[PDB]
């Protein structure tokens, strides 16, 4: 994107892809955000939302434990 760039983590942090249905990429996000910048204030975590029309991928970025704590809470906003 000609409008982001990429950061080095800060020391001890990694990055992994979660994988949602395209279907549910609005109940993560949430009204006007809310429920994804809840997430990430909960779990300690970054997040970046994927775009409108890309691969429903969220990246997740923190500490191991933290990232797996938020990878559960953007997998359970996921209907059977």
């Amino acid at each position: 994107h000609h409008h982001h760039h990429m950061s080095p983590n800060l020391p001890g942090q990694t990055t992994v892809q979660v994988r949602v249905p395209y279907r549910v990429v609005g109940l993560v996000v949430g009204p006007k955000g809310a429920t994804i910048k809840r997430i990430q204030q909960q779990t300690h975590t970054y997040i970046v939302t994927p775009s409108r029309d890309k691969e429903p991928v969220f990246e997740v970025t923190g500490m191991p434990e933290n990232v797996d704590r938020a990878r559960e809470e953007i997998e359970m906003h996921i209907a059977m």
